[PDB]
């Protein structure tokens, strides 16, 4: 599938433009929502959210507000990159 080669790499690290060094913790669709999402912990509460939308847990955040559902087209060739 499209999205097995981002899955393979859950638990890197990537530096997002304009927001900082992120953990990639999910990669998949978000309910309610359009597209693929990169579920990103940032380690800081720089993000949006605890990792869950909509009473669903998605991933685990270090902090309250650490984590970030970002569009996977944003970040897909820097999550390529990881290693």
């Amino acid at each position: 599938g499209p999205m097995d080669r981002y899955q393979r790499k859950i638990g890197c690290f990537i530096q997002i433009p304009n927001l900082g060094r992120g953990q990639l913790k999910y990669v998949g669709p978000v309910d309610t929502k359009a597209g693929m999402f990169a579920g990103v912990d940032l380690l800081a509460n720089i993000g949006k959210n605890d990792g869950s939308f909509m009473g669903k847990k998605y991933f685990q955040t270090e902090y309250p507000q650490s984590g970030l559902f970002i569009q996977l087209q944003k970040v897909a060739s820097l999550i390529e990159k990881a290693s």
